[PDB]
């Protein structure tokens, strides 16, 4: 039981696992087939179906073996990780006709368990029906059913009768089978306690009282298969203490996997608020030896919206949900799950936690004190200017900058400006001082877990980068002996990784069960990986083959790294503007923790400098604007090992000791009176009294250097030290009231934070530089208007607008006009001011009467700690100062880009490119028009300087960031993408290695919208940049090429275009599209093709063949994307481009040049060779035709791969993009390419053209026969779930509508209907094959719909425009219908394979095809032949063809579409379509798969005699006897019942009738299924076709004059299966007929009623009374069916 629920939850995680959108779109079929074996006598059956709400229910039925054959639809839209959890309700009833309807079983299972079955459906399995009020008394009867889901792309599995299917639901067929239990499994989700919930109430009820802390009422809500338990609230306290199990339940088969904790804040007036959701996985706490669910006790994390309280609703509150990753911590909840195989008391479902189990859990909550360390290296690429930027570092509640806890945290950087880095970008000036975050927080060691986690991390990255070494080694053609080398290393580091013993789970107080379980599991997969490492060392050379034993190993490492229970909350980093929260990171907390068993066993980043990029807090990543990329380097660990920092710290550590000075002007004369209400010795603000003797150094520091005069040193910083290029700006200011006129303001110009900055008349060049522009102009590249002006407002009491718009209004108080243009190439310490305490700037002006001196003393680390001593600063400001700087140089060789988005309204892009590089960017050109540029451009940024060891810099890079532009002359550019990718770093000269170019992917939002070709690289810059490469030649000043080691190497290389013909051009601006014109570019050289005059009287170009020769790169990697534009002439030389594609997939373009028997007709074929009539039957003995019958279309045959050989298919394109999708589609560019390499010597001959023959290209008429068979499990259009569908068939101009002809009341119609017609492809080629629902008073509702490119018929290489047969036939009903003979069909693929014309020998009994000579001898031995088989050499032909791969006659099965449901199957249309061109003559006659109808046969009975019947149920009379007569009737012919002479007074059961009874019913022998159509009741428009098996229902009746009609017991014989009797009444005896529960009871030996005409013998009737069966009377009988003929040559009367 505990493996099987391991089995089931590791199933249904591996089966749910590839779903993750929070919307989705399914199906559900549900059919029910047959009911068997039900409890009670003379019931009246009845099924309702009851899936996710909604409900159906089958047509009312008789006896005790009903059959129904009806099919339900449920279509829904919802998670798909919701719709696992709903649930399937089968129920069976008893209907009364005046009464309700009764129960007696039922059936329920998940339909996440009828989506783990492979095909997502399970097939025609059988349902244990169970009374739920009587569940201990076992099965009341079983259901058939079956049950399919489909999603997205999905399609259902297909369907036979005779597959070990019929009947024997006796331990076989079952859905649940009886080996397994269907025992209750429970849960106990014992909830301790939560901590560090944040305020989710308001303050002003305390705030009267004159406990803000605890300002919430939490309770947590466990939400679990549906149900919903909610603890008890505990009223006002942040850290609430519930100690309450939660038991949840589950019947076994139907699990629910994801339980949901979501702690809510009780509110009395208002909705409760939701403060955070957490998610236990039950699949990922259980294993498949394995275990049951184990978890606990550990804190589980949430995170959600920012903790600070507001009364207005939450902007972010969908976070707290779970929905998003979560911005902040919102507490954690201490939680502990124990799976018990039992079924604990309802009413259990919430009780106290025990109290010896609170004893136990303080073992799992003792703190330990741990030390945070965050040096902030830079943060750069900022789009925002003004306020000032503040990071500040939290790990839980710890370090929350709002949080009002006393202690002065020192968790956030300081203020810093934003500085222009000359391009585009702005950067935090840190340069040598970085700031240093230190924090303290307590949190339980959990090392025993992390350790291992990062350990196991380490070897899957060391694995990583093994695999992909040796995926290079495999692209690159590396010899042989260095792929064996790699490979070798590769086992060597398995090997000695995965011998690592894992640490102790012994001696620990936070050791759970799933602590020592996961621990034997990775133990396990560890030991296993080891000796197939060991055994895959000795055993395989061939490093193909084994490299996939490799990727299984790394995906068993990544699931070694899971761990639930990890109770360290995220390390979240805040940018912080002004005062107001703006972005986030998260950083997991093993990601840098240290630990003292190794290096493997600490973090990745643990104190190592990383890369994270701020997020705004709703974006699932980053969109337009990144906010900041920041590289910080985080330690975190043990404050008891905070002595180990000192390894991990680079730099020197400084903190200081900050004071101020105040003096105010009186007399003309400085002096320190004058202070109003501010002291003369005193911090910033002027209100709190220090002194420099009041500051001491802490334990473990000393002062370095003596108190000084600071006046905020380097704020004239220099930007442009390292620069050769750069840009300056000045921002215009213009004031006024609001509704009045503008004015220029008091500050007319500042720089972009704001500060006051010189007039651009003012300013001059530095010397070294020179102005590139003569003169300043106005930036239109933003959000401005016409006059680059944007506008905003001013609200008191700020001074200056934060916010800013591109349009004026006439509140708009202030507006700000930047201007650009580009170049090339006091001292006595005090600062004044007019106020005290104001701000206090540079230099004394007229007013400034107040004057203020900054001051400070530098401090440094004493003791032997060392860098340690940051964390006992228990506050002053703490940096880290970099003794020296490491001078570096970059080279990005940007070479071209494919696939962007067209961002303009000419369906094409300006794309330009932004390369930034930490504090340095540039800009390459502009490519005008086009979606596949080639910059060919290395940008360099000389003299960028890094801090630090430059082997940090070799493990970590600094990302170089690719933000794609698409230009545009009005307004601000548009965003095209981003790729972010590392540098190649190269310390030294020795490891020279070539950097190569890769196609990096570029991120615009969610998806991948294209790829760069880009790589970068990064030397460290030696003395006077000798050791630096030499300069690449440049094509244009200032402007350099890709180098030639860099570059692809280019070769000659022919390009040749099927520029067939253009399909569906719709209509450019207001006229259509008459004169189009074939554009191809690549690799920069471009090819037209003749101009069609008129597209609708020629749709294809005359010249279909165009050359062009293109330098293209060696490399398959590096082959640039094919462009195809099309161009419309039109009046006034007018040439716009009105559709365009992009085909960067062309290695499907590479190619080497120089390499009883008169029933038979159609459906006699078509039963044949898809059904089960007769297996190895009488039709097979004569050795006819046999169909192909394909379960999907004849274009996902992967045998003629999609029809598109010929010339494939290209969607174009026009206009802007739809949302970063694709564009609106205008047509379809038909054509093929073939691209091989020329020789490079031009006395060498060109090779062939590879498109050698071709088809006539002006349009052909075509005589197309669509022939219809049968349609499959239809979606329903009508109230009472069922169709009326007819064919519609569109045809270019022609529609044939069958309406006139529907199918009545069907989901499986058989139409056997062939639609002759007339098109002129390729202008027509579009056939629109669809079904509609015929509705007499209201609009036909549309079943579905399917295209078949008739084009893609009549050109494929395949012959798919006729299936030949296996036979040549010239008469009866398999008839030659193709218009060519099998001899021209051969000499046809011999003209195009390249092979000789056949020969014909002057017998006909040889073929002499392609150097091998066919005999009709090997084909014909032992095949029996017939009077209607053709002509010996057609015959042969024939058979040689079929070899050839072509399509055989065929019956494809076409997916009907909808808008309804747009990937969804509305349906099946078994069909096929033959395309005759007419200028091959006439065709053949067309099959006549008119459907066959139903044999009409009399069942005819004989009711010989009765023996032991059960007495008469009393009347008036009263005596103790018997009455006998029999009813008889065949279901669904209900109308035709017929009954014998009562035989009364009966003494001993016995009764003598020699009756007889005649049933007439319809038959189908070869779907061995009878026919009865009906009417169902008065408004039923029409009639209704039922199939069901045929069988016979004989009763036993007990007649009373007196009262009411009374019965006894019933007998019930399968026609098919007709049970074979005993030869007398004695041997005749109970349960000789099948009894099915379990156990193995007896197989009744069976016989067919219509094969084995007539048999004489006894047969019993029975009944169930009180579940146990009854024994009610044995009766002789004789069966045979006689058919009509029969009928009339010797009627009974
Ligand atoms: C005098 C106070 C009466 C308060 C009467 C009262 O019931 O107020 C309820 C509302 C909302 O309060 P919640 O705790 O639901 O907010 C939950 C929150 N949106 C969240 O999601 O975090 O309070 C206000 O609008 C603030 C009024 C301030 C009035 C000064
Ligand atoms: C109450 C009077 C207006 C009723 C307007 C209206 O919507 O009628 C729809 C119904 C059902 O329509 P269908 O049978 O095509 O089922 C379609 C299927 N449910 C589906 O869509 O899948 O029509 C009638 O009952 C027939 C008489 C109509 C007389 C107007
Ligand atoms: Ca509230
Ligand atoms: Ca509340
Ligand atoms: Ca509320
Ligand atoms: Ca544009
Ligand atoms: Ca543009
Ligand atoms: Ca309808
Ligand atoms: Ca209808
Ligand atoms: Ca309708
Ligand atoms: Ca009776
Ligand atoms: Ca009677």
């Amino acid at each position: 039981s505990e493996a099987q629920l391991a089995r089931r939850l590791t199933k249904v995680k591996n089966s749910r696992r590839m779903l993750s959108n929070k919307p989705q779109d399914f199906q559900i079929r549900v059919r029910v087939i047959e009911g068997r074996q039900l409890s009670g006598n003379n019931i009246r059956p009845v099924v309702k179906v009851h899936v996710c709400g909604q409900t159906h229910r089958t047509r009312i039925k008789r006896g005790n073996n009903p059959f129904f054959d009806e099919l339900f639809f449920y279509n829904v839209n919802m998670t798909p990780s919701e719709l696992m959890d709903e649930i399937i309700s089968i129920r069976v009833y008893n209907s009364h006709s005046l009464r309700a309807d009764c129960l007696m079983g039922e059936f329920k299972i998940d339909v996440g368990f009828v989506y783990d079955e492979p095909g997502h459906a399970v097939m025609r399995k059988w349902l244990l029906l169970n009374d739920p009020e009587d569940t201990s008394s076992g099965s009341k009867g079983y259901m058939k059913v079956s049950m399919f889901v489909l999603g997205t792309g999905d399609e259902p599995p297909p369907e036979r009768r005779d597959r070990d299917n019929d009947s024997d639901d006796v331990e076989s067929n079952l859905l649940l089978p009886a080996g397994i239990a269907l025992r209750w499994v429970t849960f106990l989700l014992k909830i301790y306690r939560a901590e560090d919930i944040p305020q989710m109430d308001d303050a002003f009820s305390q705030t009267v009282k004159e406990d803000k802390k605890n300002l919430v009422d939490p309770f947590v809500e466990v939400s679990f298969a549906g149900k919903k338990v909610c603890t008890n609230i505990i009223e006002k306290n942040a850290n609430p203490e519930w100690n309450q199990v939660v038991n949840l339940q589950i019947k076994f088969p139907s699990v629910c996997e994801k339980i949901k904790l979501t702690i809510y804040d009780w509110d009395r007036l208002t909705k409760n608020d939701v403060v955070g959701t957490t998610y236990l996985h039950l699949s990922k706490i259980a294993a498949s030896v394995g275990f049951v669910p184990t978890f606990g006790p550990c804190y589980l994390n949430l995170y959600g919206s920012p903790r600070e309280y507001t009364g207005f609703p939450d902007p972010y509150d969908e976070l707290n949900t779970g929905k998003g990753e979560g911005v902040a911590y919102r507490g954690r909840i201490l939680v502990e799950l124990a799976t018990f195989l039992e079924k604990t008391p309802p009413d259990k479902k919430l009780e106290p936690i025990s109290n010896d189990d609170l004893l136990v859990v303080e073992k799992y909550q003792r703190r330990r004190k741990y030390s945070l360390s965050a040096v902030f290296h830079s943060a750069t690429m900022l789009q925002d200017v003004g306020e000032a930027i503040q990071f500040e570092v939290s790990i839980g509640n710890y370090g929350n900058r709002f949080d009002t806890t006393c202690k002065p945290l020192a968790s956030t950087t300081q203020y810093s400006r934003a500085v222009f880095d000359g391009n585009y970008y702005y950067y935090l000036p840190w340069a040598h001082t970085k700031p240093v975050v230190t924090l303290t927080s307590y949190w339980e060691d959990i090392s025993h877990r992390l350790d291992a986690v990062n350990t196991l991390l380490a070897m899957a990255e060391r694995l990583q980068t093994n695999i992909e070494a040796l995926k290079s080694g495999i692209q690159g053609k590396i010899p042989a002996n260095q792929l064996a080398e790699l490979w070798l290393k590769l086992i060597d580091e398995v090997i000695e990784d995965t011998r690592y013993t894992l640490p102790l789970t012994e001696g620990k107080a936070n050791v759970t069960v799933l602590d020592t379980q996961i621990r034997k599991l990775r133990s396990r997969s560890l030991s296993q990986i080891h000796e197939a490492a060991v055994r895959m060392r000795s055993e395989a050379t061939d490093v193909k083959s084994t490299l996939a034993e490799i990727e299984d190993w790394l995906d068993k490492l990544m699931q070694l790294t899971e761990e639930p229970q990890n109770s360290m909350p995220d390390i979240i980093i805040w940018m912080i503007r002004g005062e107001k929260r703006l972005a986030y990171a998260r950083i997991p907390a093993h990601q840098v923790l240290y630990s003292t068993s190794g290096e493997n066993a600490s973090g990745k980043y643990c104190g190592k400098t990383q890369t994270i990029f701020l997020k705004y807090p709703q974006e699932k990543n980053n969109g337009p604007k990144v906010p900041v990329e920041l590289r910080v380097n985080i330690w975190l660990g043990l404050s008891a090992v905070e002595k180990k920092f000192n390894s991990f710290a680079e730099g020197t550590f400084t903190v200081f000791a900050e004071m101020y000075e105040n003096q105010a002007l009186m007399f003309g004369k400085w002096g320190t009176s004058g202070l109003v209400g501010r002291h003369k010795f005193s911090d910033v603000t002027g209100k709190i009294k220090l002194k420099r003797e009041f500051f001491l150094p802490p334990k473990g520091w000393e002062w370095e250097g003596e108190w000084i005069v600071d006046p905020e040193r380097s704020l004239l910083t220099e930007a442009d030290a390292g620069h050769t290029e750069f840009t300056d700006e000045v921002y215009q200011n213009e004031s006024r009231y609001p509704g009045g006129d503008w004015k220029p303001a008091e500050d007319t110009y500042t720089d972009a934070n704001g500060d006051k900055a010189a007039s651009p008349s003012e300013l001059t060049c530095p010397p070294g530089w020179e102005w590139e522009d003569d003169a300043w102009s106005y930036d239109i590249n933003r959000a401005v208007d016409e006059k680059g002006w944007e506008y905003g407002i001013t609200i008191p009491p700020d001074h200056k607008p934060k916010s800013w718009v591109a349009a004026e209004k006439m509140y708009h108080t202030h507006r700000r006009r930047r201007l650009v243009r580009k170049r090339k190439k006091d001292q006595e310490g005090w600062e004044y001011a007019s106020l005290i305490g104001w701000k206090f700037h540079w230099k004394q002006r007229s007013s400034d009467t107040f004057r203020r001196r900054r001051w400070r003393r530098k401090m440094a680390p004493s003791e032997t700690h060392g860098a340690a001593a940051i964390f006992k600063l228990e506050t002053p400001i703490v940096s880290c100062n970099f003794d020296r700087v490491y001078i570096y140089h970059l080279r990005c060789y940007v070479y071209q880009a494919r696939n962007l988005l067209a961002l303009d309204k000419d369906s094409f892009s300006d794309p330009y490119a932004h390369i930034c590089f930490l504090h340095r960017s540039k800009t390459t050109e502009i490519i005008h028009s086009t979606l596949n540029p080639t910059w060919d451009q290395t940008i360099i940024f000389d003299e960028v300087e890094i801090y630090g060891e430059p082997q940090t810099v070799l493990q970590n890079p600094p990302k170089v960031i690719m933000e794609l532009f698409d230009n545009d002359q009005v307004g601000k550019d548009e965003f095209l993408g981003r790729s972010i990718f590392s540098p190649v770093v190269k310390l030294n000269s020795e490891m020279d290695i070539t950097p190569k170019l890769l196609w990096h992917p570029v991120m615009n939002g969610d998806k991948a919208c294209g790829d760069v070709l880009v790589t970068a690289e990064l030397i460290l810059r030696g003395k006077d940049g000798s050791n630096l490469p030499i300069l690449p030649p440049q094509r244009a000043p200032n402007l350099y090429m890709v180098p030639q080691g860099i570059r692809p190497v280019v070769q000659l290389t022919a390009i040749e275009i099927l520029a067939w013909g253009l399909r569906n051009m719709k209509n450019f601006q207001m006229a259509s599209i008459t004169s189009p014109s074939l554009v191809v570019e690549c690799g920069g050289e471009r090819v037209e093709s003749v101009v069609i005059k008129n597209l609708k009287k020629t749709p294809n170009f005359p010249s279909s063949v165009l050359f062009m020769k293109v330098f293209l790169p060696k490399e398959e990697l590096y082959m640039p994307p094919l462009v195809i534009k099309v161009i419309d002439h039109r009046q006034f030389g007018r040439k716009p481009v009105v559709g365009q594609c992009t085909i960067e997939r062309l290695d499907r373009f590479r190619c080497d040049p120089y390499a009883e028997e008169e029933i038979v007709d159609w459906w006699s074929k078509f039963y044949a060779s898809s059904g089960e009539h007769e297996k190895c039957g009488q039709y097979i003995q004569k050795g006819y035709s046999k169909l192909k019958i394909y379960n999907c279309e004849l274009e996902n045959v992967a045998e003629f791969e999609g029809l598109t050989d010929f010339s494939d298919t290209f969607k174009l394109y026009r206009g802007k993009s739809d949302e970063n999708e694709d564009p609106s589609v205008v047509g379809e560019f038909k054509g093929s390419f073939r691209i091989y390499p020329l020789p490079d010597d031009p006395s060498v001959p060109a090779p062939p053209r590879q498109f050698r023959e071709l088809p006539d290209s002006v349009p052909q008429e075509c005589t197309v026969r669509i022939y219809i068979v049968r349609g499959l499990e239809l979606q329903p259009q009508d109230n009472n779930g069922l169709c009326d569908p007819y064919i519609k068939i569109t045809l270019g101009k022609k529609v044939i509508e069958d309406r006139d002809h529907y199918i009545p009341n069907t989901l499986n119609p058989v139409f056997g209907r062939m639609y002759e017609l007339s098109c002129y492809l390729p202008q027509e080629k579009d056939l629109k094959i669809s079904v509609y629902d015929y509705d007499t008073f209201t609009r036909d509702e549309k079943v579905g719909e399917t295209i078949i490119d008739l084009e893609n018929r009549f050109l494929s290489r395949f012959g798919s425009h006729c299936g030949i047969p296996e036979e040549y036939c010239v008469s009866g009903v398999n008839t030659w219908r193709d218009q060519l003979r099998p001899t021209q069909l051969l000499q046809n693929v011999a003209r195009f394979k390249g092979f000789p014309q056949p020969i014909l020998s002057e017998d006909g009994s040889r073929i002499r095809y392609g150097g091998r000579d066919y005999s009709l001898d090997e084909f014909e031995a032992n095949k029996i032949l017939h009077q209607h088989l053709g002509a010996p050499e057609e015959r042969l032909a024939l058979h040689i063809l079929r070899t050839q791969g072509l399509v055989p006659e065929h019956v494809e099965t076409r997916t009907l579409h909808s808008t309804f449901q747009p990937n969804i199957s509305q349906g099946k249309l078994q069909m096929w379509v033959d395309v005759f061109p007419k200028s091959l003559g006439p065709p053949g006659p067309p099959f006549n798969i008119t459907p066959r109808k139903a044999k009409k046969y009399y069942l005819r009975v004989i009711i010989w005699n009765t023996k032991d019947v059960i007495l008469d149920e009393k009347s008036i009379t009263g005596e103790e006897m018997s009455d006998i007569y029999v009813k008889g009737w065949v279901p669904g012919n209900e109308e035709n019942k017929q009954k014998t002479d009562v035989h009364y007074r009966s003494l001993d059961g016995e009764g003598n009738f020699n009756w007889r009874f005649v049933f007439p019913f319809d038959y189908l022998p070869a779907e061995q299924l009878c026919i009865v159509a009906k009417k169902e009741h008065f408004w039923s428009i029409d009639q209704t076709e039922f199939r069901i098996p045929p069988r016979l229902i004989i009763q036993i009746w007990d007649n009373d004059k007196f009262s009411l009609d009374d019965y006894l017991g019933f007998l019930e014989l399968d026609l098919r299966h007709t049970i074979i009797p005993a030869k007398s009444p004695e041997k005749c005896r109970l349960d000789m007929i099948p009894d099915l529960k379990a156990m193995n009871p007896l197989k009744a030996k069976t016989a067919s009623l219509f094969e084995q005409k007539s048999m004489k013998g006894w047969w019993p009737c029975y009944a169930e009374k009180d579940g146990a069966r009854v024994m009610a009377g044995k009766v002789e009988m004789t069966l045979e069916i006689l058919n009509e003929k029969e009928a009339d040559e010797r009627p009974a009367g």
